[PDB]
């Protein structure tokens, strides 16, 4: 609930080579992620990136080996991510498979960077999947949203937030790719949270499941009414999942 501060970082995962962050919302790694690490631990190496608005997961590497590990496994697509997310409306298929090529916006790519291809003026569209899977319905601020786990299996620049817009969900308090009656203005935050982390390199498997910020009991907003699959189980079935080839 509270803004982001120096003071304030939230370690979810430390060993000797890596770092791993639980990154505040509204926070910007280049206030910056930067300045809370050098708060916290009077050279850090970011493995990936997170948007300003999103929350989660975020691995630092501590050292120039480490870093080229995780840099290695980024670049040969062994890592695997997943996030959790409040869409607007209920979803009724209780699993979505979003293949919709992503491309840049050449028409007004200031206010929206990224575009699905066959929009006007979208440019070099890119390989996309993003696999969305149902968890909740229920209201947010008293609106119809679905509780959402996301697993890209590509990494282009706003996937989940392009395709889930596409879709006619886009993510609550999306300032960005929302839509004007949605009033993206009113929430207190962008509801897309980077959960899950898996960096399987050389010498350690850098394996994170933050805690789920989107639960009645830190914001009353939420109002979750239909439990469509648990989201226990499905972290389970995250973590048996071999690393992408
Ligand atoms: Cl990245
Ligand atoms: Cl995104």
């Amino acid at each position: 609930m509270e803004p982001g501060s120096v003071e304030n970082l939230s370690i979810v995962y430390r060993s000797r080579d890596f770092l791993v962050v639980n990154k505040h919302w509204d926070v910007r790694i280049d206030l910056t992620l930067q300045k809370q690490l050098r708060y916290r631990f009077p050279g850090f190496r970011f493995c990936h990136q997170l948007d300003f608005s999103t929350s989660g997961a975020l691995c630092v590497a501590l050292n120039k080996a480490a870093a080229g590990s995780a840099y290695r496994c980024f670049k040969e697509r062994r890592v695997t991510k997943a996030y959790l997310a409040l869409l607007r409306g209920h979803i009724q298929e209780s699993r979505v498979t979003i293949s919709h090529a992503i491309g840049r916006n050449s028409t007004e790519g200031r206010a929206h960077t990224m575009c699905i291809e066959g929009s006007q003026g979208c440019e070099n569209p890119k390989p996309s999947l993003t696999d969305l899977v149902v968890l909740e319905h229920g209201l947010y601020a008293g609106d119809p949203v679905s509780k959402v786990l996301l697993k890209p299996l590509t990494g282009r620049t706003h996937q989940l937030r392009v395709h889930c817009s596409a879709l006619g969900h886009p993510v609550v308090g999306d300032l960005t790719y929302g839509e004007v009656s949605g009033r993206e203005d009113r929430p207190f935050r962008m509801m897309l949270h980077a959960f899950y982390l898996r960096i399987p390199t050389d010498t350690e498997c850098v394996e994170v499941c933050t805690p789920d910020p989107f639960l009645p009991s830190l914001d009353a907003c939420w109002s979750p009414h239909t439990l469509l699959q648990s989201l226990d189980q499905l972290v389970q079935a995250l973590r048996a999942t071999p690393d992408p080839d």
